[PDB]
């Protein structure tokens, strides 16, 4: 796993997010298990509830490009500082990358079981 | 517009859904202002209430590919069949594309207008 | 239908929201076909997409209470003004309401199908 | 904390749950900082990703009776079995409870900072 390529690949989807509300865009990139790389941006919505997050467009973006299991994922801010996803995305995050999922956090990398055990 | 090339590409990313729990894959196409095709296709969850509809992911593959304006949508569920989005959908169509944006039904072209007016 | 009542119990529910982000409190209230009012309001997150409408809080008022269905609707901003529900609400609303559902709005009180057809 | 009380709630909330599409019923009741107990039940939709979890109604419920902050958190399911939330709900409680919010399991009662770290 290259770390900085894939942080590299998030603040590149960071500078493509549509966040005019909060003023707080997100990117996010993650490797998947065949070796190519997927990213999402946060999509914010004037109704706030609809807002995507950079990982809800990466769970897309993971199976409009063939489909498969997550492996590494690392999320940035617009300062390219690392964020831990929030809970709803760690459940996203479960579901296609398991409890050993790789998350690169600001205090170092995680599995994910570490971040939303029993799920 | 040709409406027939962006079924055939909301087909093709509604092949590529994830919904193992309705079994109902759907997937939709958008043509950009710029004239480039984007595509969703939905994404359940175990949680139910985190499954992501075909028109998130294409919203967020919209602003992944670089952003821009909605101008004509079309979405099929698994037999081809033409579908309204939900509510919800509509409601982000509306933040991209506008009351003008051009949704391909069963009852003809519509503009969102006439489906989610006064938003 | 007394629909100053129904309008002065949402904006006795406006009150009561939490929106410390975007500083836009929301209050609903609907007469349920047995005669009860439901109120709900809007409960933001600090994820965004999190958020709840005050829809979404009214529709899990009508099942803690004992279910039934919707008849009339209505939503208030903070000034107290009218407001129609956005896209997901609708969506919400149809589910429990249906087509017939009667919606107070700015503009003069509308049946849901005026506001979201072919759902 | 009355911990038989509260999983009686949550049953008798759960029994109110509109979950016609999984057939799968959710109840939660929370004890707020001020003594009185919160409840909610799922509220499914025919669109998967607009379902609202018992979580959700039960904060929308926190607001309609008054605010506060959450203590104390227990959810169970059509057959009393102990649930613990989703990602999203782990992080809708802990806008509200915070990370010392305890939560009723299976493995016994575990507050929210070690099911939800670091959020
Ligand atoms: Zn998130
Ligand atoms: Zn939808
Ligand atoms: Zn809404
Ligand atoms: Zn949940």
């Amino acid at each position: 796993i290259d770390w900085p390529a894939l942080r590299t690949q998030a603040r590149d989807a960071m500078s493509r997010a549509y966040a005019p509300y909060s003023g707080y865009p997100v990117g996010a990139a993650a490797l998947v298990d065949d070796g190519r790389t997927v990213t999402g941006c946060n999509v914010e919505n004037a109704s706030y509830g609809l807002g995507l997050c950079a990982e809800c467009g990466l769970v897309s973006a993971l199976f409009a490009s063939g489909g498969g299991r997550l492996t590494a994922f690392t999320c940035v801010d617009g300062k390219g500082e690392l964020l831990v996803p929030c809970g709803r995305c760690r459940q996203l995050l479960h579901e296609h990358g398991g409890p050993d999922l790789l998350v690169d956090t600001a205090a170092g990398i995680r599995p994910l079981a570490a971040l939303l055990p029993d799920a």
